[PDB]
């Protein structure tokens, strides 16, 4: 059977009551060898290097602008239905597609991370255009084909980028990569990509220990809780997408996805168990950011959320997360 997204992705284009179309960021065709924002850290890779981060953000500026700008345009279109926003979004994505952006075989860890992040953002947003009951892509077949072929090329490459690794090298980056590949799989109806994403979820589920911790995220010391929370959105999205395609992953490794989510939310309330496990007081900075809990939307579509969990979701809605394609609450409501 053809691959499908969760039913919320079939929502009609809205008509809520007008921005213009900015120039497309220059397609990034360069090598993907970038500076790490943690350059100079020890094995925990948790010491921010402000100078390196500045260099990193500068190196990836056109990619960042593309990610944020294109998802914003799709969000605007799905909200208000102005054809100009659709036209602009498709112009941006098809320009990058035709150029073959982000396809470099020259990359380091940071660079391949950028490839999968951008793929997830753009395909995640495009998903709404593709499956909307309004069929907005009907009048844009040539551009649609160009964009989808590009996603397929990138998706195949992302599988290459994160395959062949042992568990100690499989962390939140692989989970995010698997989301990008799942998203691409459904846009492109590619079962092989779907299957890879499912396999990666299963690896993650089996990495969740008996208490709900992930060893490789615990290694990030004072950022441990933050990185556990960072693992949740791609894993929950993969499971929600897999479920409607006939693959139920909710019980993998004794309901590992639930065990991880509950451990995280326990730690958000009381930092104790994470400090005890890491031996360092946790940086709570990221845990204060509402949109970093966007995983609650697919999570509560999968599981019967207890009142604490439901309350956590309601108090932070609506969720916007460009790495998940934009309006997460809308596509699960
Ligand atoms: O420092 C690393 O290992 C990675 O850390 C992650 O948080 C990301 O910042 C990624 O871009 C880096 O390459």
């Amino acid at each position: 059977a053809d691959l499908v997204p969760p039913p919320g992705y079939y929502a009609a284009v809205g008509e809520r009551k007008a921005g213009s179309c900015p120039a497309v960021p220059p397609p990034y065709t360069g090598s993907l060898v970038f500076t790490s924002k943690y350059e100079g850290s020890d094995s925990a890779r948790a010491t921010l290097n402000v100078k390196a981060e500045k260099t990193f953000r500068s190196q990836i500026k056109d990619i960042t602008d593309m990610e944020r700008g294109a998802t914003k345009l799709v969000t605007q279109y799905m909200r208000s239905g102005r054809d100009g926003d659709l036209a602009c979004a498709l112009n941006w994505m098809s320009a990058w597609a035709r150029a073959g952006a982000l396809q470099s075989d020259d990359f380091n860890h940071t660079g391949k991370s950028m490839r999968k992040w951008a793929l997830g953002s753009l395909s995640g947003a495009y998903m709404r255009l593709k499956f909307s009951s309004s069929r907005p892509l009907a009048a844009h077949a040539e551009q649609s084909r160009e964009i989808e072929d590009w996603f397929a090329r990138l998706g195949t490459q992302v599988v290459r980028d994160w395959s062949g690794l042992p568990l100690k090298k499989i962390n939140n980056h692989s989970y995010w990569a698997a989301w990008s590949v799942m998203s691409t799989a459904v846009v492109t109806n590619r079962r092989d990509l779907f299957d890879w994403a499912v396999s990666e979820f299963k690896v993650a589920a089996n990495q969740v220990d008996e208490q709900g911790f992930l060893p490789n995220e615990l290694k990030r010391r004072q950022r441990a809780l933050a990185y556990h929370n960072y693992a949740l959105p791609p894993l929950a999205m993969i499971a929600a997408f897999a479920q409607v395609n006939g693959v139920d992953l909710r019980q993998e490794n004794h309901g590992a996805l639930q065990r991880l989510a509950e451990r995280v939310m326990k730690g958000v309330d009381d930092e104790e168990t994470f400090e005890e496990k890491t031996g360092e007081d946790q940086d709570m900075t990221d845990l204060k950011v509402d949109n970093k809990y966007a995983w609650l939307e697919p999570y509560c579509a999968l599981y019967r959320c207890e009142p604490k969990m439901l309350e956590a979701k309601k108090d932070r809605e609506p969720f916007n997360s460009f790495r998940l394609g934009g309006e997460v609450t809308r596509v699960f409501s």
